[PDB]
C-alpha cells in the first residue's frame, strides 16, 4: 500500500517577495481509520536551517482516499532568500482525539531531489507563472530527517 501522491502548484513573485503555493488534491491515500478510509488534511510548512518558520493548513476532508481542495496559500519570502528555503507538504488524518497521524509529505527547495527539485526549478525559472506538478508522498521518518 503505497502512501499515495499529492498534486500542487508553485509560484514566485521575485520583486514582491511572494511566494504561492496551491494544494489541489491527493490521491491514492493509505487508509488510516479502521474500517474507513481516511480523513485527509494538508499542511504547508516554510522552513529554514531545521526550523519551521510558517505555519498553514488546509480544511479537512472526510471519508476519502482522493481529497480536491483548491486551497491558496502565500508566504513572504524576499528574493535573496528564496533559494535557500523549503516548503514541507504534509498529508494527515484528522482524528477527534489523538494525534494527527501523518500519511506522508513532501518538501520543495534547498536540498529537493528529482521531481521535487524540478518542481522547485521550473517555479524559479519561470516568474510570476503558477507551475502545477504531482509528488509522490514519503513517510515522515525519512523526509523529517532531511528537513532537520
Ligand atoms: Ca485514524
Ligand atoms: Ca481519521
Ligand atoms: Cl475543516
Ligand atoms: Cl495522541
Ligand atoms: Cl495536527
Ligand atoms: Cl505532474
Amino acid at each position: 500500500e503505497k502512501l499515495g501522491d499529492i498534486c500542487f502548484s508553485l509560484r514566485y513573485v521575485p520583486t514582491a517577495g511572494k511566494l504561492t503555493v496551491v494544494i489541489l488534491e491527493a490521491k491514492n491515500l493509505k487508509k488510516m481509520d479502521v474500517g474507513g478510509l481516511s480523513d485527509p488534511f494538508v499542511k504547508i510548512h516554510l522552513m529554514q536551517n531545521g526550523k519551521r518558520l510558517k505555519k498553514k493548513k488546509t480544511t479537512i476532508k472526510k471519508n476519502t482516499l482522493n481529497p480536491y481542495y483548491n486551497e491558496s496559500f502565500s508566504f513572504e519570502v524576499p528574493f535573496e532568500q528564496i533559494q535557500k528555503v523549503q516548503v514541507v507538504v504534509t498529508v494527515l488524518d484528522y482524528d477527534k482525539i489523538g494525534k494527527n497521524d501523518a500519511i506522508g509529505k513532501v518538501f520543495v527547495g534547498y536540498n529537493s531531489t528529482g521531481a521535487e527539485l524540478r518542481h522547485w526549478s521550473d517555479m524559479l525559472a519561470n516568474p510570476r507563472r503558477p507551475i502545477a506538478q504531482w509528488h509522490t508522498l514519503q513517510v515522515e521518518e525519512e523526509v523529517d530527517a532531511m528537513l532537520a
